[PDB]
């Protein structure tokens, strides 16, 4: 088992340092039940990230497995290319019903990067069809991750993910994120900080020329950097800026949609209506690949006239089996009231994690719904962060291994500053939150002993 | 007649000019200059309040520069500096290197400023390839700044109206705020804090794009477009520190500011910073023969001067013998007449003379440095309320532009940023020149205020 090398010899894992497995076993997950996963040695771990911000309803759902086999037996695949099949139609209508405003057109994909590509392409062709052909640029936030195909990667704001692959698609420009914990200005004033951070988008539009800007892409709660919720008033101001300058607002809800924040579409949690939503991940609780770009009827109008066509598509978009699974997943959400469960429990989950503020290594606890980041520090009074050496030895060398070994699968990361991130299945309850807090308390107390002076 | 003459409209495509203006009206035609004055084709005289186009530092009608040109043209008017030298280019390269700060000792001649900007960005890209940092290619510059029109320099230009018809341009250019403290969103009442903030926006953009991907920052010493923004105290020192920290090259774009405009040969010395490269053109010859240069640190030249490496870049007419001889003769005027020190000795009274216009209601700001000033016009100075688009069209372009010229002052009236009148007269200007400028502006700006409110 330990000397088995099948994965190292053939499976090129995603965003993974493969040399780690030349002489050591690859951690292999074989089974899930509810909020737990099991490895190939029969060890059990709490699935603190719902796989990869995906498994909303929990593992082991026979209802979803049976929905897949029932549809696969009848019609597993037919393309939605000048043809429809019933489950894609039903799901498009259902998503349209749930989406706000006139977001009534559903362009299905398999993944979230594919949906982000769809949104930027749609914006470009929309502006060509409506006589504004210079509109093509896109604005997004520093540190944000929007996916990996080269268009989406241009919108991604993590230079380490981009430098080996440049040049990418022209036209992407970055603005500050809303990390109030480290705000250079207005850190003590959320409303003023929100207005400032939104106005940075207006400034970038002005710097590049509004007639050349097509769209702004924003996650409702920013993932990379550690769960930055939107300041009060932020999205309202962004919506106003986008309206003023004729720029489209894309709510990138690949993590946030499907109940992560307690609503089907996360824009509704914050009271804004975007022009498009990108989504994927939790639409099926991950049980079968599918996602979508959901699009305002205003944007669809020119494409629905005469001999015009949105020249875009994916073989597997709107897949019958995935569509059937998605509908079965939304049926679970409705019958079990998962969205309201998250709204009803977000306050106690946050409060439970905030108990960790009595530990010296904990600098911040932040997030919304069932999505939280805990930022680690050398000194909470000055917010002194880890050195690079401390990040390598303590965050990755010690903490990441110790969390898993103590029974908690979650994310330890330093895309921004050192953070532990949590996004468990939406069936999690107080017992789950207590289990998480207890393992974090053990391991974070141990981690503090490995920091020098601190 | 002259008035019905359409030769220019029919054949001369003027630069940045709305040509339909001349379908049915004559083109203003300048035929002669003397000192700080120019004369049109009817013999009317105007004060050359822009030195042509921020160029004619020594004044018009310099026989010494005319004779320098003919003397060189008779002996050798052209031979390329391509694997060959000719004496006047060598002598001028040595002279400019002597005047430039630090180890800025290598002179890559061009004919214009845009050509020099292109040189600087290309040199930065190849330098980082030769030194094993191949991902470094991006460039940072300021909103509203004008860095020229070839498509690489145009990417560095920060005026979207100049760029949108021509995109996509060269990838890699990113913008940061300019240092217009008059309209600063933050720190408007604190120059030092504003300077630190504005410099730190450069660090932020480097971090946003990834420092290993960023090659250079391009900054004018005093920003022209937007109306003569001088650097806040401490700004360039902080920029230099950021560039050092992130291994990014600093390019001082001195196409306007060099050759005495701010009282020094190289304008980076006015503000006490040493860039990695200087771009320059314009005043090198007082405009009497086209030439410019990118002047480059020996640190940057080092890899290119080793073995079989070549900076694969050039221009036929760069380092032109006649232009080089004229530049040397122009620098001789500067030395004998002490033009640099004259500007330093007169900049305070020029500024204070223009500041007399602050008692006019239409005047919101007077700003600049050396012999380079902007006067910003406003609807309400207490609130800094700017002109509406309609007010700009009627008062700035409809009335002011014409009235300035007709009252004897050639200068720039512009709204690339907000509505400003800019001044950059020849360096031989003195208090009499400044008084003349102030008097014509007072007349026309009093009239402009009345027109602003006659709607
Ligand atoms: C906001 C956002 N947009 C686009 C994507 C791309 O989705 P696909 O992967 O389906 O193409 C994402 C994906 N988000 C994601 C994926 C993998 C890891 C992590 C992490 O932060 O650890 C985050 C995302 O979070
Ligand atoms: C800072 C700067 N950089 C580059 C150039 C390009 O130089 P060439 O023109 O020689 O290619 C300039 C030129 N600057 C310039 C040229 C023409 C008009 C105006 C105006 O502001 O009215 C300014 C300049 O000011
Ligand atoms: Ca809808
Ligand atoms: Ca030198
Ligand atoms: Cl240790």
């Amino acid at each position: 088992k330990d000397l088995s090398r099948t994965a190292y010899d053939h499976l090129w894992m995603h965003f993974t340092r493969m040399s780690s497995y030349e002489s050591a076993p690859v951690p292999t997950i074989v089974r899930g039940e509810g909020t737990y996963i099991f490895d190939d040695q029969g060890r059990r771990y709490l699935d603190g990230l719902a796989g990869l911000f995906v498994v909303q309803a929990g593992h082991g759902r026979t209802e979803l497995a049976e929905a897949a086999s029932k549809q696969a037996q009848d019609l597993a695949f037919f393309p939605i290319w000048s043809y429809a099949h019933p489950k894609a139609v039903e799901l498009a209508e259902r998503l349209a019903h749930e989406a706000p405003g006139d977001l009534n057109k559903v362009f299905f994909t398999t993944g979230g990067g594919e949906a982000v590509e769809t949104a930027w392409k749609l914006a470009k062709q929309y502006f060509k069809l409506t006589g504004k052909p210079t509109k093509h640029k896109v604005i997004s936030r520093a540190v944000a991750y929007h996916g990996t195909p080269q268009g989406a990667l241009s919108i991604t704001g993590l230079p380490a993910l981009k430098a080996p692959f440049e040049p990418l698609v022209p036209g992407a420009h970055k603005v500050p994120n809303t990390n109030i914990y480290r705000a250079p200005l207005f850190g003590d004033d959320p409303e003023a900080f929100g207005r400032w951070a939104a106005d940075q988008i207006e400034q970038q539009i002005l710097f590049e020329g509004p007639e050349t800007v097509a769209a702004v892409f924003l996650e409702p709660v920013q993932n990379a950097g550690g769960c930055f919720p939107p300041p009060p008033g932020y999205f309202q101001r962004v919506r106003e800026i986008c309206d003023q300058y004729d720029v489209l607002l894309v709510s990138d809800e690949v993590i946030c949609a499907f109940g992560r924040l307690g609503t089907t579409f996360a824009c509704d949690k914050f009271g804004y209506v975007p022009d498009m939503i990108t989504c994927a991940k939790g639409m099926t609780s991950g049980y079968s690949p599918i996602g979508a770009c959901i699009i305002s009827d205003r944007l669809a109008e020119p494409f629905y006239q005469g001999d015009n066509t949105f020249l875009h598509g994916y073989t597997f978009g709107g897949h019958p089996v995935s569509s059937a699974v998605a509908l079965a997943n939304l049926d679970i959400f409705d019958r079990e009231g998962l969205n309201q469960h998250v709204l009803d429990n977000e306050g106690t989950f946050f409060a439970t994690l905030q108990k960790l503020h009595d530990l010296p290594i904990v600098g911040d606890v932040r997030g919304n719904g069932f999505f939280y980041g805990i930022e680690l520090v050398k000194d909470k009074a000055t917010k002194e962060t880890f050195t690079e050496e401390e990040t390598e030895r303590v965050l990755y060398g010690f903490l990441s291994k110790a969390l898993f070994d103590n029974g908690l699968y979650c994310r330890a990361d330093d895309r921004g500053d050192p953070v532990i991130q949590l996004a468990p299945p939406l069936i999690s309850d107080q017992s789950t939150f207590d289990e998480i807090e207890g393992i974090l308390r053990t391991v974070l107390t141990e981690a503090w002993t490995k920091l020098h002076h601190h």
